[PDB]
């Protein structure tokens, strides 16, 4: 019982997971996770401690503490647990955000991997493990399991997907394993994994590519579903977006983790109200028959429902000049104003559009899910403008 | 290897389940599990094997065919798989109508037992069995595991919780846990397993009582969601009708087995359509004030969405008398009309409408996916009547 290890301590007793055993010990006065290693893992080691040293300074990269006479022994920051089990054994009822947090904070430590010239390769929900509460009961997400980490040599786009072992199936893209493939695996890699981390958080279990035992079948078919995001719910039309980039079977089609950072997907419903007005002011002069315009108008129509003004409450229709029912930047410019002028909106008017500013942007969003992805698409055209750097990822 | 029994012969080396261990045999020719029992199990095996003689000839009771030194065996049919493996590794894309057969046939067993006088007390996904195809590839669903069996005496009504033991947590109905309840379990016990079942299957694996950390804890609380049932999916909408009463908190509120066969659940749309036309006769010459058609007319308004001739495509309103757009009942003459006169109803509106008689039902309860809950509901004032035997269970 409890084995103590030059700097290390762990007791048997306590074994966290398990071809390799995990248990629960202390170094240096700190609780901590401690790795057994067999020999032929003795080599997959060193390259994870390698990386940890390099790369764990990232909140969302787990910390990595020390390494100490057979065999090798790791220790790591001490977890709750695994996105696995949280998403398992958790009713997010109470969560609130939480889960999209946890999305988004994984997203930054794969950003700052792949700024590192780091690819993960083997991304997944077993991989991806919640902190301990901090003082304030806050947690965290943070990756872990480097051993199949790829870095590559700067300047370089790719890696061979022969010599390198491949991640188990269920999370592996297609260039990964199809033979038929020309080109080489990239980052991208672990967009497609995170895009089937993220379908699997959203639904609380679900995948996009089918049950476990197909899955991996049916990535490399290109058959995948994402039934549980409904095509009229504001927030699931955006998840939807984002999402099917992120397991495109194209490598090139995926967004890099600083475009998805980047995405309405991660938007406080303050944001998104700024990203509506920051679009109406930008088009507020610009021409009807001009590219931007024309852009934003384009399957308008259905974005719209043919006429916003038959589906807004009768306080705010009572309270409407020449605003055009049909157009996406007439709905936007009423908007702009609404918002502009809410103090002085009449009691009822507010009392129907509520408060400023989540309920406010909730109030549109709900008639019309499809308004803010269809305006996001549009707009692109001026992702270079300075004034839309907050929304989108330019470099 | 190898072992042999007399009349059973079976090879360790094949391991089905597992405190006990199951495996791949033979007896007399035939392809059979075998079931080993521990000491202390060696009573509850007496008490299954007994029921399994009584109760084994209905095709959806799983069958038994001998027990034949140390300790005990128990040889039944072969089975491809329980309900929780179909569940969570089949395609259902592929297989059609076939998990509500499963779920009718896991009924029709439940009903046999029930008539017997014996309630399983145990029912659950891994518990119900799939059967190996048969010479025509046909496959059904069986009942098992009748170590938890209770047989009621003749005129019993219930049987006492204690002395027993509860299922395992997660799909024991509250009247088994709660301290708080008086009345003594009865029947509808599996009533609330089945329900739960039910959920299991049409949701690919979801349960109305949260993720399996808290489902026991839910059940208590009453705590159950169905979201996976959609409030605007004809389909949806009547699955939640029958789960909501299978799973009512209250064991008087739950419907028998017999009222479960007969539920529209399991209707194909031919007979769908026929209830329609029972109604829609059973009605035409009933007065506006009597209580039949003042029943189906309350919150009938909802039902046909305030004007149901402004819901239909413009073929069939061209071709329509007198029909109130807010009536129910309105709704249905023209139901039954249009579906007595199809052959004399023109081309177009017979293309819009579609076959029949699938195409034709389906038209309308796509656009009304609240017409048949809200009929078979109000309707219900004539269950006793000879007219809708086939619709309720009235004994
Ligand atoms: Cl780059
Ligand atoms: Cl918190
Ligand atoms: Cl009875
Ligand atoms: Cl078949
Ligand atoms: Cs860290
Ligand atoms: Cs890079
Ligand atoms: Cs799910
Ligand atoms: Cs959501
Ligand atoms: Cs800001
Ligand atoms: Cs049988
Ligand atoms: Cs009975
Ligand atoms: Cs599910
Ligand atoms: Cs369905
Ligand atoms: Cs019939
Ligand atoms: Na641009
Ligand atoms: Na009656």
């Amino acid at each position: 019982s409890v084995v103590i290890v030059g700097k290390i301590s762990f007791c048997p007793k306590d074994v966290l997971g398990h071809g390799t055993i995990v248990y629960r010990g202390m170094f240096d006065n700190r609780d901590v996770a401690v790795k057994r290693i067999l020999p032929e893992c003795f080599s997959f080691a060193d390259r994870e401690v390698q990386l940890l040293r390099e790369s764990d300074e990232h909140p969302n990269v787990i910390r990595y503490f020390c390494t100490e006479r057979q065999f090798q022994y790791i220790a790591i920051e001490l977890c709750a647990a695994t996105l696995q089990e949280y998403v398992e054994q958790k009713d997010f009822a109470h969560l609130g955000l939480e889960p999209i947090t946890l999305l988004q904070q994984t997203t930054s430590g794969l950003a700052h991997l792949h700024s590192l010239n780091i690819v993960h390769r083997d991304l997944k929900p077993h991989n991806i493990l919640i902190s301990m509460p901090n003082a304030h009961g806050k947690i965290k997400a943070m990756i872990s399991d480097f051993g199949l980490c790829k870095k590559l040599a700067v300047g370089r786009h790719s890696f061979s997907r022969r010599s390198g072992v491949p991640g188990t199936e269920g999370w592996i893209a297609p260039e990964m394993l199809s033979e038929d493939c020309k080109e080489n695996p990239t980052y991208t890699v672990d967009i497609f994994s995170a895009g089937c981390v993220f379908y699997y958080v959203i639904s609380e279990g679900s995948h996009p590519f089918g049950k476990s035992l197909q899955r991996q079948a049916n990535i490399l078919l290109g058959a995948c579903s994402l039934d549980c995001l409904h095509p009229e719910k504001h927030e699931d039309v955006i998840a939807r977006e984002l999402i099917e980039k992120m397991i495109a079977m194209d490598p090139q089609k995926r967004p890099s983790a600083k475009h998805v950072l980047k995405h309405p997907f991660f938007w406080s419903l303050e944001k998104q109200l700024q990203f509506f007005q920051d679009v109406s002011d930008r088009i507020e002069k610009e021409s009807l028959d001009g590219p931007i315009v024309k852009q934003l108008e384009r399957g308008g129509r259905a974005v719209v429902k043919m006429d916003w003004r038959e589906n807004i409450t009768v306080p705010l229709q009572t309270d409407l000049r020449t605003y055009k029912g049909g157009s996406v930047r007439d709905l936007l410019r009423a908007m702009r104003n609404k918002k502009h002028h809410y103090r002085e909106l009449p009691a009822e008017v507010r009392e129907t559009l509520g408060s400023l500013p989540d309920d406010f942007v909730c109030y549109f969003t709900s008639r019309f899910p499809h308004l803010l992805a269809h305006t996001y698409r549009a707009m692109e055209l001026c992702s270079h403008e300075r004034l839309f750097q907050p929304y989108y990822f330019h470099e």
